[PDB]
């Protein structure tokens, strides 16, 4: 036993949550006459699989110093029949005696599946030898068992009956910040020719698992392998590691991540530069979310509970998107999109047990904001009401209270055919216009185009600016997109003719501006402009 | 064994049938001649897991002072094949040779799911030896079982045949004051800083249950024991037990509900504040709500026994939701509310086999009335099968046991043909737009849970919403708030930003939430409704 909190850390936030959660028995035996009765008696753990929850359980174990004692699950579906109970019974009176222990079994969904998956006898009967186990361990010398699941509906419902595994603790996927520390404790091990400062890799990655971090680096070493020609049993190399960031580059277009189109979780970093304009609407949706967070005493003066969430119709663009975003980050709040094709999955795909699950991870993963885009396309579908889906939607969120303030972001392209029942109080009825993005949004768009991106003189952005008031932000970045495209068509086209003959310019200039300004359209029509502006017709009651 | 009966509360009127239908073996033995037969042969339990069900059986065990022996069900299933009549007709027999003897099977549906899903033979081995040991039991010196399910649908439907578990005492989740209750319970071991009464935090803690009140008690200690920095083994963690009200609404904001989005079966507490005015329409209500319940021997005088609901039409409006929990308060009957949502639930996506057993509730939950929201809604999406099994279980309840169905319907012409019709619900009853007394109560909504002073002119508002929705003037009322709140949050951060709360929205915040209100109603939408005030002179 040799691990430490770095090792599979990361996931601060979870972390840290487990830590409080599990160090009562930690310096603390007699405390639990004060606090009446241990919260852990039992503790699942969902995410995607292999994110290295095993070593979280075997650190925290680790830093309890109590005893660990993994038991494989699907050991026990491996026992032959009638001694399947072997090495649970066993295990668990080991623990019994053994009274620091902190079990933890592993693929509970090998051992505790789903109602439909509990075909024959013998594997019923082990779930209910080890629940009629869990809940023997009533207090039982300060004794938790942890678990290691995919999801809580793939699992029986009959352990998630509380009185046992009644925490269940999200740990999920990390950041970039928390990759990159995965990847530096996985580079610990080797060593790096310092060309690349690996913030850059951890943030280029997207949707990964540590253990996949763990390939990412193998593979990195395995191309510093794949460079040299085979020396003759040499330790040329193990004095040379020499991993550079084009092994980076090239691992990272090799590699196929499991955890991707899994829903994101966890905060994104906007910093709120990207939006610019609708002072006091972005004012509206700052304090939404930060002062039920930062000043319950002011909701608490004022008891009428506010509105978790609002609605974003208008005209298509990112820029609700990305200030939906940066609403999460300015609060420093986790968040969660689900666009419109995951909502059209349930209408076409029909499983309607997935808004339950979505809604479920949002009350889970607390605080948060649920992000939802292009809900009229189920209706628009339908014309060319609720239809399984928004229909589901209220029946969430009317169960769903203040605390655990989860935020209900929507975004609709037109406000007239989505749900009449949205519209009444007691319900989501906040109908935020954002409208076409003006010159200062543009501005804020143009300086969010410098993020990642070397910039120089000769760019008239002002007078693109000036121009485009009919363009949209969105469109906006889609000219840039286009600029960039007439960049890269003759930057390294510039250099390829020395090499025919035998400077790069890193810099987009004002043609090359003046060319995507000739190429493009717009994305919006004035007759849908009218019909966005049909709604300022809200005088009087 | 250490439970007392007042351990467990909360179910006041639950607990109170139990202790009646258990107390026949407490105290008079001799009185089953008198009654012919026990009325207890099987006491069926159902509610969400985790309501203390074990604590209830284990606490009217105590204060009858019988032989308990609580089995727990999957243990049963635990044990070997072919060896499993251990702790079935060894516990039956266990309770044959001590005649007070309270048999509770915890987690029965582990036991006895329905019969196709008891796939395999041993299952069903089990079920049936289980049931021949309780009809077994034909007598046999005053014993009876009682079983923890979770819901009646869910347990085999023989196994609830009339001569083996037939009595449903419907356990249920508590109310507000039933969780003040559990909660008074749970702190009655620890001790807090006295800074809330704990009505204050169990009033709004909806859909929890005991194991949930449970989990907000423990947290709380725990974010106490979060509050010190350190205390290297020593005893000022055990002395300072001073919980706080933040402690609570960070506990509350850290709970995760487990019964929520569940049929809450509660008394409303509204006490009729909430709206005035249709004397005739209230006269009526009452009447036909509480003088069945209250004065039977005026129903049993003549044989007209009126009907088992109201339809309510007209605007959408909250008023008339809140009217239907208020007489419900009125009458202090139970209250189940039937959302539109939920309607739309079954018609598309086929969930229909639930309404039996959404009555089932309302007939076990008996007296109550039952709102019905948004009916129409599923009339209107045909254009762009769960109302005929309405229309079918109200045309299969009896005359007595009010369950009174209260709908509540945008257009009154596309809900139901036959809903008109006398022996449904042929009570049309348009509650109309809200109007000036309606909208002074309102007003009375508005200031009630809200801290009020001086420049105030809410009867000026209410002149200005002369011919005008009441709901659309609560949206006011959280425009207004929404408006003083965040001039509210500026006059704080000018002490933050150079190094009072002001707790009452001024009149210029209530006119400016006056320009930011739409008609919900339309006149020719009035028209529509007005036109059924044709029902006149023949």
């Amino acid at each position: 036993n040799e691990v430490g909190y770095d090792d599979i850390g990361g996931c601060r936030k979870q972390l840290a949550q487990i830590k409080e959660m599990v160090e009562l028995p930690l310096r603390h035996p007699a405390l639990f006459k004060a606090i009446g009765v241990k919260p852990p008696r039992g503790i699942l753990l969902y995410g995607p699989p292999g994110t290295g929850k095993t070593l979280i359980a075997r650190a925290v174990a680790n830093e309890t110093g109590a005893f660990f004692f993994l038991i494989n699950g699907p050991e026990i579906m491996s026992k032959l029949a009638g001694e399947s109970e072997s090495n649970l019974r066993k295990a668990f009176e080991e623990a019994e005696k053994n009274a620091p222990a902190i079990i933890f079994i592993d693929e509970l969904d090998a051992i505790a599946p789903k109602r439909e998956k509990t075909h024959g006898e013998v594997e019923r009967r082990i779930v209910s030898q080890l629940l009629t186990l869990m809940d023997g361990l009533k207090q039982r010398a300060h004794v938790i068992v942890m678990a290691a699941t995919n999801r809580p509906n793939s699992i029986d419902p009959a352990l998630r009956r509380f009185g046992r595994f009644d925490r269940e603790v999200d740990i999920g996927i990390p950041d970039a910040t928390g990759r990159l520390e995965i990847l530096q404790i996985h580079t610990k091990n080797m060593k790096l020719a310092d060309d690349v400062d690996l913030e850059q890799v951890a943030n280029e990655t997207h949707g990964h698992v540590g253990a996949d971090l763990a390939a990412l680096c193998s593979e990195a070493a395995l191309q510093a392998i794949r460079k040299k020609m085979d020396l003759i049993d040499l330790a040329e190399v193990m004095n040379s590691l020499a991993v550079t960031m084009d092994d980076f580059r090239w691992a990272l277009s090799q590699s196929n991540p499991s955890a991707l189109r899994e829903t994101v979780v966890e905060v994104p970093q906007v910093t709120w530069e990207d939006i610019g304009g609708l002072e006091d609407v972005k004012r509206e949706l700052q304090e939404l979310v930060q002062y039920p967070v930062e000043h319950p005493d002011k909701f608490l003066k004022f008891g009428m509970t506010p509105s978790k969430g609002v609605l974003f119709y208008g005209p298509p663009g990112c820029g609700k998107t990305l200030l939906a975003k940066a609403i999460a980050n300015e609060c420093q709040a986790n968040f969660i999109s689900i666009k419109g094709p995951e909502l059209l999955t349930m209408w076409f795909g029909e499983s309607e047990a997935n808004v339950r699950e979505i809604f479920d991870k949002a009350r889970q993963a607390a605080p948060c904001v649920l992000f939802f885009d292009e809900l009229d396309s189920i209706a628009k579908a339908r014309g060319g009401a609720a239809d399984r889906v928004i229909n589901q939607i209220l029946t969430e969120m009317d169960g769903m209270s203040t605390k655990k303030n989860v935020f209900i972001i929507g975004a609709t392209n037109r406000p007239d055919i989505i749900d009449p029942a949205i519209l009444r109080p007691g319900r989501l009825d906040q109908l935020i216009y954002i409208p076409l993005p003006d010159e200062k949004s543009r501005v804020a768009i143009l300086k969010a185009n410098l993020r990642k991106s070397p910039v120089a003189k000769d760019v008239d952005l002002e007078f693109l600016a000036k121009m485009t008031n009919g363009f949209s932000g969105a469109d906006l970045t889609e000219i840039c997109q286009r600029a960039c495209k007439l960049a890269i068509r003759e930057s390294i086209e510039s250099e390829i003719r020395r090499e025919r003959e035998r400077d790069p310019v890193p810099e987009i200039r004002r043609d090359h501006f003046e060319e995507a300004m000739r190429f493009a359209r717009r994305s919006v029509s004035d007759n849908d402009i009218r019909k966005y502006e049909m709604f300022a017709q809200t005088l009087q009651q």
